[PDB]
């Protein structure tokens, strides 16, 4: 209706679940639940004059619980592929993502993706900001956000570009 959906998309811990409670509920709590399938949150927002509402998903990153996720990637308006900046196996596994993400989602190289490299107030970083950057380049140009859920860097910013993303 004036819903529309998008969805986190990395490994298991890079922070989906944080970034989500992070930009609904502003909150950076420690103990999330731990979900084997798929979780959502609604956003309600405001754009042009007129109420929308973001309803945020995101998955169970581990391999075997593909079957599990996918079956919900159906109407996803836009789609966050994440991996966080301390894990370059994470980052290495965008390519992966995307793919699934495009195999099951069946929405055109036009879709909307934005790139997000949580954990950034970890100042160990196993990714560079340029590799990661030229990686956005070079795959789709996608917008690329540095964020961290725990310290609320970027989160709203990243959540933003997508809803305007979706919205154009
Ligand atoms: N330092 C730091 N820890 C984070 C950040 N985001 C999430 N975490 C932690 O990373 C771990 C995995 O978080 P989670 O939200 O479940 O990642 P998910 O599996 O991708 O959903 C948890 O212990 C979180 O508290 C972040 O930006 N910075
Ligand atoms: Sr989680």
């Amino acid at each position: 209706s004036s819903l529309f959906k998008v969805i986190l998309l990395g490994d298991g811990g890079v922070g989906k679940s944080s970034l989500m409670n992070r930009y609904v509920t502003n909150k950076f709590d420690t103990q999330l639940f731990h979900t084997i399938g798929v979780e959502f949150l609604n956003k309600d927002l405001e754009v042009d004059g007129h109420f929308v509402t973001m309803q945020i998903w995101d998955t169970a990153g581990q391999e075997r619980f593909r079957s599990l996720r996918t079956p919900f990637y159906r109407g996803s308006d836009c789609c966050l592929l994440t991996f966080s900046v301390d894990d370059s196996q994470s980052f290495q596994n965008l390519s992966n993502w995307k793919k699934e993400f495009i195999y099951y989602a069946d929405v055109p190289e036009s879709f909307p993706f934005v790139i997000l490299g949580n954990k950034i107030d970890i100042s160990e970083r196993q990714v560079s900001t340029e590799e990661a950057q030229a990686w956005c380049r070079d795959n789709g140009d996608y917008p690329y956000f540095e964020t961290s859920a725990k310290d609320a860097t970027n989160v709203a910013a990243a959540f933003e570009e997508a809803v305007r993303r979706v919205l154009a």
